[PDB]
C-alpha cells in the first residue's frame, strides 16, 4: 500500500529532521533560537523567558544570517552580507546591537568584507580580522586597535588561515585564540609568498564578458609550503600612542631544522599556553608549554614541559595530533594518544614529566574528550557492545581509573546507539544528542547524578509522517577477512527478502580514518534508491578505516590506492555470495576520495562491477595538497615515495575502463580537488578509446551544493543508475 | 548481404580519396609531391624526371614537414620542428639546401621558432619573422638585415597577424607582401597593447603538476580592437651598418575618424600598391592606390584614385571586400562587387575613374576570379543550370563581354558539377579539380585552345572498392518559401523508399554566407548515419545563405539568431510533409555557428525536434570576437544593437529545453569559441532544472581534431543519436 521515499522528497526535503540547537551561556542557562525568536531556558526547571523578540530587527534592512551574543549578555553581533569562500571561510558585514540601551551601535563599526569576528570569552572585547589583519575592540562602540599591519591578500595572513591550513590543519578560517579571561590574544601568521598558485576560470553571471582567473596559493604534493609564525599580544596593555606589541613564540629547534606546521593551540590557564608543532614528515610532533613572564613581558617555553609525540607505523593522530585538556591549575593534562596495541586512549600527563599514564584501555577507542571537572573526565568512545560504529558518553573517576560509568548506553538501546554531547559552562548540565539508529532524540541531564531532566525534542512530528510511507531499513554487521573483522552497513529496500536478487550500489569513501558503517539515522539519496528503486546501498569499512586501531588504520600508510580499493572489491565479492545480490547488476559510486576509490576500482578489471560514478575524484596524488597527501604518502621524490605516487594514478588504468559504464562529474570552480584531476582522467580515456559519460558543473566547487546544482546532479546520477540496472 | 559504410570505416579511413596535389614552378612545369620523392612534370607531354629522391635527406636527422622552392629553382627551403598555433599560425625551424651544389647551407641560418618565412616572387631573397620582427636575406648564406625593432610578444607584431586578424581578416599568419620583382617589402604592424586577454587552462601531460593558464589578446564584441600600421621598405637599399627605413602609408581620411581595419593589400605594378581599408562598422570600405615617388622616396595615395565600396543593406564582401586583379600596366583592374540587383559580379575599373562597368550579370554569382591574362579573365561561378551549389570554370573575352565560354560545364555533367582550378604561372595550363557529385576527378588542360591534355587521377581504386558496399545516395533540390527558392540536400540511406518512414537528422551550419546544399562528394559521418543506421541526413540553405545574392544573404543583417534559425525549423517542418520522415524522430546537430543555431532551435519551443547535439557553439554574441561578430551585429551599445545582442542568447531559452534531449560538447582549449560559451549554456540549463548530456574534451580546441578526440566525439555522438532514434 501507500508510497515510497522519492527523489523529489529527498531534493525538496519534504521530511525534515527537527533539531534542538542550544547555546550554553552560563552553568545554568542556555539560549534556544527558532524560526522566530531567542529564548533563555533555565536548565533545572525548563522555564523560559524571551531573550529578545523576533520583531526587533524588522526594519534592519538586511537579511540577518547569524547572531552572536557576547558572554556578557550585553551585546548581540549581527552577521549579514554573508559570502561563502572555502569550506570554512567567508566574509560578511557586522553590526552590534547594545542590549542595555536597546539601540544599534552606529559609530566605529566593524568594516564590511570582514573575514572573522570573535568575542573574548568573558566580557565583551572583540577581535576581528579584516583584510588579513587583526583588530581589537575593547568596547563595541570605540575605535578598534590595529594589532597587525603586514596583511596582504594571498600573501600574508594574520589571525586567519590560508587555503591549506583551513582545509587540512585547523578545519577553520580562524587562527586566533583568546586566553580564558580575555587578557591575551594569541594568533598565528601564515606566509604564502613562495607558494605556487592553482589557477582556474570562473565564469560568473552571464553578463561577464571575459572569464576571470581565480588564483589561490595551493601547495600540491612536494611543492613549497607556507611558513608560519606565532604571537601573543596583551589586550589590557594596549594604550595606542604606538604599536601594541606582539611577542613571538618561535621554534622549537627540532622543528626549525626543516619544513614544519603549527597543528594546535590550546590555552591552559590565564598565563600558560600550549602549542603543538608537526614536522612536514608528519611523523613527529612536539608540544610546547609556555608561561608568561611578568619580569620581561615575554613568553618562555621551558623545554622540560616539552612533550614529543610520534609514530613508527604511520602518521600522528587521526587527522592531526590530538588536543590536550588541562586540569584547572594547568599543571597536568589529558590527550588521546595511540596505545602500544595501536588503540587510541586517554593518557594523563604531568606538564614537566615525559611519561604519561593511560587511564583507559582495550580493543576500542576514545573518540573525544568532552569535559573535565575536579572529580571526573567525560569522553566519547565506541566501547559499548564492541561496535566501532556506535558512540556513547562515559565518565571516569579521576581518583580511581577502575570506576567508569556509561551515561548513554542504557538510556534507550534500541533507538539510540550514537551520541554526542554538549555540556554547560562548568559541566553542571549536559545535553545528549542521539542520532540513530532510530530517530534523533535530544535530552537534558544534570551532572550531579546524571538525572535525565526532560526530553527536548523527540522528532514525533516526523515520526508520524514517516508511517504513511514505505521506508527502507538499515543492517549494520561485519564479515571476517584473514582473521580480522570489518564492518559494513546496507540500506535495504522495504519488504526485503534474502531469497530475491536485488541490484546493489556500493557507496564508498574509504579514506584514511573513514567510517561508512555506523548507526546514524540518515535521510539521503541512498534512502531514495532503496525505498523507491529497490536497490541495496552498501558501504564497507576495510583496511585504512578508522576508530578500530592503527593496525587497521595504518595499513595504507605510504600506500594509498592499494588495500582500501582491494577491500572494496573483496567486499562486493563477499556481498554477492550472501545470496540476495544480482551479480550482474553491481555498481559503485564515490565523491572525493570515494571518487578516487570508485575510479581505481572500476579501473582494476575485476569484472565485479558493471557501472560506476566518480564525483570530484582525486586522480593522481601529486595534484592534491601537501598536508593531506604527504601525511599518508610521504614526498614524491625518488628518495622517498615517488614510485608509488606514479603507480597509484587513475589514468594508468584507462584500458580496463573498456569493461564498465562510467560517469565522471566535476565542478569547474573546484578549489579543492581541482577540475584538472578529472580533466586528466578524461584525456586518458579518450587517448585509449573508451566511451564514458561526463558532466561538468560550471562555477560549482567541491560541494556541488548550490540549490540547483545539487538537484541537477542527483537527478543526473539517478538516471544513470536506473539505466545501468533497469 | 554485403557490407555498409561503418563508423570504423569513417574513423579508420578504410575508403580513401586519392588527390593530385601539384605545385606549379613555371608556366610549363609543376612538382608532384609524392610520399617518396618529388617529380618535376612537363605539362605539355606529361613526361617527368626526378626532382629529388626520397633519400636525399635520409640523414638530415629530422622529420621534414614541408618543402618550398625558390622561384629560381636554385634553393629549397625545408620546414621542420613544426609547432601549431592557431588556425594558420605556427613556428618551425628552417634549413636551406643548395640545389646546384647539392649542399646544405650552414652559415647564417634562419633561427628556430621562426613565425613566417617567404621567398620573394622572383629571385631567392628571403623575408622571415622571428620574435615579432622582420628580417631580410638577400642571399641564403648572407647575414639577415633586421627591418624592424619594435616586436614584443603579445603586443607588437610586425609582418605577422594577431589572433583576430589571423582568423577573421587575412586568413593567414602572414602580414607581408613582396612587390612583383622583389624590390619592395610591404608589411603591416599590429598593436594589441590595450586588447583584453582571454584566459583559459591548459592541462598538458599528466606529469604537469599545475595547469598553465594560456592567455591571448582577443577582442570580444565591442571591446578595444588592435590598431594597425602599414609600411613599405626598399630591399635593394639596405646597409647593414645603418637602420632600414620604413615608409609609412597612413589613413585614409574616411577611416581615421574612428576604429578601422586594413583588409587587403594587392600590388598593382613594381611601383603601385593597392590597399583596402574597412571601418569598424563594416558598412564602408575604401581602396587606396599608392605610387612610389622617386624624388622623395615616399608613397603617395591620391584622393581621386580612391574607390569606395559600401553597402546600404549589409556588410561589404561575402566575408571581406574582394581582391582586385590589375591589368599589365596597372591602370585598370577587375574585382567582384555586389550589383544593383545585389548579385556578386565582376566589375571593370579605371584607376582615376569612379564608376566601373560590370562585365557579367544575371541571377547567379561569380565565386572568384582565378586568373587574368591580357586576353581573358578566368573565373568560377554558379551559373550553370541555375544551381547555387555547383561550380564551373569560365573564361570571358576581355574585348567582347558577349563571348563567355564555360570550360568545365560539359566535360562530364553526370559526374562533375563542382570545380576548383589551379593555373600555371602565366595561365598557359590549368589543373581542373572536380569534387562531385561523382568521385573526384583531376585533369590537365592547355589554355591556348582549351584542350583536355590528360586525366591525372580518377579514383578508380576507390570506385572498385565502393561497389562491394551499400552506399547512400544524395538528392540536391529546393523548396519554395514565399516566392524564393531555397536549397536543401539529403543524404539518403541505400534502398531508400519514399513510402517508408525514416528518422531525420538536420545537419546545420547556417552562418552568414554559408552553403550546406551542394554537389560535392563526401565520405563523412553522415555517410555512416545513412549507410549503416538508415538515417536521412538533411541540410538546408535558408535566409543568410551565400552565393544567391544579397537579398538572401543580408536578410539576417543586425539580426543573427532569427531568420536563419526560423528557416531551419521551417525546413524540418517541410521535410515531414514530404511523406518519408517519421516526425517523432527529427534531430538537429551542428558545430560552431551550427552549434549556436542547433542550440537556438532546440530552445525555440517549436517541438519539431526530439533531440540534438551542439559542438562548440557560440552561446551569446558578446562572447565572440569583434571582427566576425560586429560585421553582422554592429556594436553592443544602446545607441546601436545592444537589445538584439541581449535577445539572441542561447541561455535566455533554457526553459524551452525541457522538451528536448540535448548533448553539449566543447574542447577546453578552444581559443576560438571559448569553453565559456558552453559553460554558460549548461549553467542556465542547471538553473532551470533541465537534464541533459555533456562532454568536455581536455586540451582540445575548436577543431577537436586530434586523432583520438575525433574518434571519441563521433563515437559518443553516434550512441546518442542511436539512443534518440531507438
Ligand atoms: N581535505 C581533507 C580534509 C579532511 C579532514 O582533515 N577532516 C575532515 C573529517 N574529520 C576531520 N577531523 N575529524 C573528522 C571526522 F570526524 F569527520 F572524521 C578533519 C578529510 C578529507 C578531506 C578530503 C580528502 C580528499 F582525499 C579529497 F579528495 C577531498 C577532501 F575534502
Amino acid at each position: 500500500s501507500r508510497k515510497t521515499y522519492t527523489l523529489t522528497d529527498y531534493l525538496k526535503n519534504t521530511y525534515r529532521l527537527k533539531l534542538y540547537s542550544l547555546r550554553w551561556i552560563s552553568d545554568h542557562e542556555y539560549l534556544y533560537k527558532q524560526e522566530n525568536n531567542i529564548l533563555v531556558f533555565n536548565a533545572e526547571y525548563g522555564n523560559s523567558s524571551v531573550f529578545l523578540e523576533n520583531s526587533t530587527f524588522d526594519e534592519f534592512g538586511h537579511s540577518i544570517n547569524d547572531y552572536s551574543i557576547s558572554p556578557d549578555g550585553q551585546f548581540i553581533l549581527l552577521e549579514y552580507n554573508y559570502v561563502k569562500q572555502w569550506r570554512h571561510s567567508y566574509t560578511a558585514s557586522y553590526d552590534i546591537y547594545d542590549l542595555n540601551k536597546r539601540q544599534l551601535i552606529t559609530e566605529e563599526r566593524i568594516p564590511n568584507n570582514t573575514q572573522w569576528v570573535t568575542w573574548s570569552p568573558v566580557g565583551h572585547k572583540l577581535a576581528y580580522v579584516w583584510n588579513n589583519d587583526i583588530y581589537v575592540k575593547i568596547e563595541p562602540n570605540l575605535p578598534s586597535y590595529r594589532i597587525t599591519w603586514t596583511g596582504k591578500e594571498d600573501i600574508i595572513y594574520n589571525g586567519i588561515t590560508d587555503w591549506v591550513y583551513e582545509e587540512e590543519v585547523f578545519s577553520a578560517y580562524s587562527a586566533l585564540w583568546w586566553s580564558p579571561n580575555g587578557t591575551f590574544l594569541a594568533y598565528a601568521q601564515f606566509n604564502d609568498t613562495e607558494v605556487p598558485l592553482i589557477e582556474y576560470s570562473f565564469y560568473s553571471d552571464e553578463s561577464l564578458q571575459y572569464p576571470k582567473t581565480v588564483r589561490v596559493p595551493y601547495p600540491k604534493a612536494g611543492a613549497v609550503n607556507p611558513t608560519v609564525k606565532f604571537f601573543v599580544v596583551n589586550t589590557d596593555s594596549l594604550s595606542s600612542v604606538t604599536n601594541a606589541t606582539s611577542i613571538q613564540i618561535t621554534a622549537p629547534a627540532s622543528m626549525l631544522i626543516g619544513d614544519h606546521y603549527l597543528c594546535d593551540v590550546t590555552w591552559a590557564t590565564q598565563e600558560r599556553i600550549s602549542l603543538q608543532w608537526l614536522r612536514r614528515i608528519q611523523n613527529y610532533s612536539v608540544m610546547d608549554i609556555c608561561d608568561y613572564d611578568e619580569s620581561s613581558g615575554r613568553w618562555n617555553c621551558l623545554v622540560a614541559r616539552q612533550h614529543i609525540e610520534m609514530s613508527t607505523t604511520g602518521w600522528v593522530g587521526r587527522f592531526r595530533p590530538s588536543e590536550p585538556h588541562f586540569t584547572l591549575d594547568g599543571n597536568s593534562f589529558y590527550k588521546i594518544i595511540s596505545n602500544e596495541e595501536g588503540y587510541r586512549h586517554i593518557c594523563y600527563f604531568q606538564i614537566d614529566k615525559k611519561d604519561c599514564t593511560f587511564i583507559t584501555k582495550g580493543t576500542w577507542e576514545v573518540i573525544g574528550i568532552e569535559a573535565l571537572t575536579s572529580d571526573y573526565l567525560y569522553y566519547i568512545s565506541n566501547e559499548y557492545k564492541g561496535m566501532p560504529g556506535g558512540r556513547n558518553l562515559y565518565k571516569i573517576q579521576l581518583s580511581d581509573y577502575t570506576k567508569v560509568t556509561c551515561l548513554s548506553c542504557e538510556l534507550n538501546p534500541e533507538r539510540c546507539q550514537y551520541y554526542s554531547v554538549s555540556f554547560s559552562k562548568e559541566a553542571k548540565y549536559y545535553q545528549l544528542r542521539c542520532s540513530g539508529p532510530g530517530l534523533p532524540l535530544y535530552t537534558l541531564h544534570s551532572s550531579v547524578n546524571d538525572k535525565g531532566l526532560r526530553v527536548l525534542e523527540d522528532n514525533s512530528a516526523l515520526d508520524k509522517m514517516l508511517q504513511n510511507v514505505q521506508m527502507p531499513s538499515k543492517k549494520l554487521d561485519f564479515i571476517i577477512l584473514n582473521e580480522t573483522k570489518f564492518w559494513y552497513q546496507m540500506i535495504l529496500p522495504p519488504h526485503f527478502d534474502k531469497s530475491k536478487k536485488y541490484p546493489l550500489l556500493l557507496d564508498v569513501y574509504a579514506g584514511p580514518c573513514s567510517q561508512k558503517a555506523d548507526t546514524v539515522f540518515r535521510l539521503n539519496w541512498a534512502t531514495y534508491l532503496a525505498s523507491t528503486e529497490n536497490i541495496i546501498v552498501a558501504s564497507f569499512d576495510g583496511r585504512g578505516s578508522g576508530y578500530q586501531g592503527d593496525k587497521i588504520m595504518h595499513a595504507i600508510n605510504r600506500r594509498l590506492g592499494t588495500f582500501e580499493v582491494e577491500d572494496q572489491i573483496e567486499a562486493a565479492r563477499q556481498f554477492s555470495k550472501m545470496g540476495f545480490v544480482d551479480n550482474k547488476r553491481i555498481a559503485i559510486w564515490g565523491w572525493s576520495y570515494g571518487g578516487y576509490v570508485t575510479s581505481m576500482v572500476l579501473g582494476s578489471g575485476s569484472g565485479v562491477f558493471k557501472c560506476g560514478i566518480a564525483v570530484a575524484p582525486v586522480s593522481r596524488w601529486e595534484y592534491y595538497d601537501s598536508v593531506y597527501t604527504e601525511r599518508y604518502m610521504g614526498l614524491p621524490t625518488p628518495e622517498d615515495n615517488l614510485d608509488h605516487y606514479r603507480n597509484s594514478t587513475v589514468m594508468s588504468r584507462a584500458e580496463n575502463f573498456k569493461q564498465v559504464e562510467y560517469l565522471l562529474i566535476h565542478g569547474t570552480a573546484d578549489d579543492n580537488v581541482h577540475f584538472q584531476q578529472s580533466a586528466q582522467i578524461s584525456k586518458a580515456l579518450v587517448d585509449v578509446g573508451v566511451d564514458f559519460q561526463a558532466m561538468w558543473y560550471t562555477d560549482e566547487d567541491h560541494g556541488i551544493a548550490s540549490s540547483t546544482a545539487h538537484q541537477h546532479i542527483y537527478t543526473h546520477m539517478s538516471h544513470f543508475i536506473k539505466q545501468c540496472f533497469s
